[PDB]
């Protein structure tokens, strides 16, 4: 339960298990040593490419084993990562960055990038540039330092900007006792990186021992998606509401191969979930994320089929306040807040996160909640139901 910044897990994980298989991309297997060896080479040339910590450097790199080097070795450096989808309009980019001060974005294709007040720097060339030299002196990082920069929008679809905090998504470490999972277990990339679901599958594989293997960039081929499945013995399989519930109309039998499947996203239709339950006996879990929250932030164990959160992953607390900002009572109707280790950092205007991300003493601390838009209410147990 100390949290450390995702680099240092990440080099007591790769020293720890170098030898496992950390990525998967087609048929080409790279195991932590080589990955460890890679992030601190590209670190350096980071480092030589004038990036220094803090700063707000975007990525915008198709699924690819490069894509994750990137991420460590710019959080390695200190610096605050933006992914950013490949597929995104040209116009949405220049608004993400705008909206996250993005001051350098790095591309996998430079000639598909929007102009602005930021610096292009290629992917490719960078990787190109790196020689086996490791270097050496990296910043001092705190689990509360910035790790992550990502977007919540509301209806219209305009971007807000939510830093990320190291604990958020180093808190994925932590092995979550209703999957059981451990350094054996395989996971898909297959969210788009500009989602905190995508954290789920990235930092729950690589700072456990586990392996993850990536999806091919683009639009989602469930007859290839089943043959990964399968062919890479996936085992922790998390997806998005759309795709689970295609995946039970077309091919089920793939959702059972998995030891654990994580449905994200509003809940789907629960004749869906019976269909799929009643198929196999892999575990089914509806899971709650929160981009306030860095990432999935609890699980409910389906069985049989108002909606419960079921119970918190490691360091993550959820409590139902009314709007004065007390606990609420069974059936009374109020708020999700949540708050612990996932907690974002706040948003990019101190008084948007004022409003949003609020002190209240709960349980003997003066803890910080975020305030979803989550209508729930305390069931007869005491146990918290979305509305
Ligand atoms: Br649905
Ligand atoms: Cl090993
Ligand atoms: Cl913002
Ligand atoms: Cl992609
Ligand atoms: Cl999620
Ligand atoms: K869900």
């Amino acid at each position: 339960y100390q949290l450390k910044a995702v680099p240092d897990i990440f080099d007591e994980i790769s020293q720890r298990f170098p030898d496992r298989v950390a990525l998967i991309f087609d048929q080409r297997k790279i195991t932590y040593r080589e990955l460890a060896e890679q992030c601190s080479a590209l670190a350096a040339v980071l480092q030589n490419n004038c990036l220094i910590k803090g700063d707000i450097v975007a990525i915008k790199i198709e699924r690819s084993p490069e894509l994750y080097i990137f991420m460590l070795a710019l959080m390695k450096i200190g610096a605050v990562m933006v992914p950013v989808n490949s597929n995104s309009p040209e116009r949405y980019i220049g608004e993400v960055l705008s909206a996250a001060g993005a001051r350098y974005l790095i591309s996998d294709d430079v000639t598909s990038v929007p102009g602005g007040a930021w610096h292009v720097l290629s992917s490719r060339t960078l990787i190109q540039n790196c020689t086996q030299q490791r270097s050496g002196n990296y910043p001092v990082l705190s689990a509360d330092d910035p790790a992550l920069i990502l977007m919540t929008s509301g209806s219209t679809g305009k971007p807000k900007s939510v830093l990320i905090a190291h604990r958020g998504i180093a808190r994925l470490g932590l092995p979550v006792p209703a999957l059981g999972n451990s350094e054996r277990d395989c996971y898909l990339q297959i969210a788009d990186i500009s989602f905190a679901a995508s954290a789920n599958e990235i930092w729950m594989a690589l700072l456990t021992g586990a392996c993850l293997t990536i999806a091919p960039p683009g639009l989602p081929d469930l007859m290839a998606l089943a043959r990964q499945i399968e062919s890479d013995n996936v085992t922790m399989l998390f997806l998005s509401g759309g795709l689970f519930r295609l995946f039970v109309e077309v091919s089920v039998e793939t959702l059972h191969i998995p030891d654990c499947v994580v449905v994200s996203g509003d809940f789907v239709n629960p004749r869906l979930f019976s269909v799929a339950v009643q198929a196999g006996k892999a575990k089914i879990f509806n899971g709650l994320g929160c981009t306030e929250n860095s990432a999935i932030s609890s699980l409910y164990h389906i069985q049989s089929a108002p909606v419960p959160v079921g119970t918190p992953l490691p360091l993550v607390e959820m409590v139902v306040f009314n709007e004065r900002l007390q606990p609420c009572t069974c059936g009374e109707y109020g708020e999700l807040f949540i708050a612990g280790a996932g907690v974002a950092l706040g948003y990019s205007d101190p008084q948007l996160t004022a409003e949003r991300f609020i002190t209240i003493p709960y349980q003997g601390t003066d803890m910080l909640f975020y305030r979803t838009d989550d209508r729930a209410t305390y069931d007869q147990d005491r146990n918290i139901v979305l509305v």
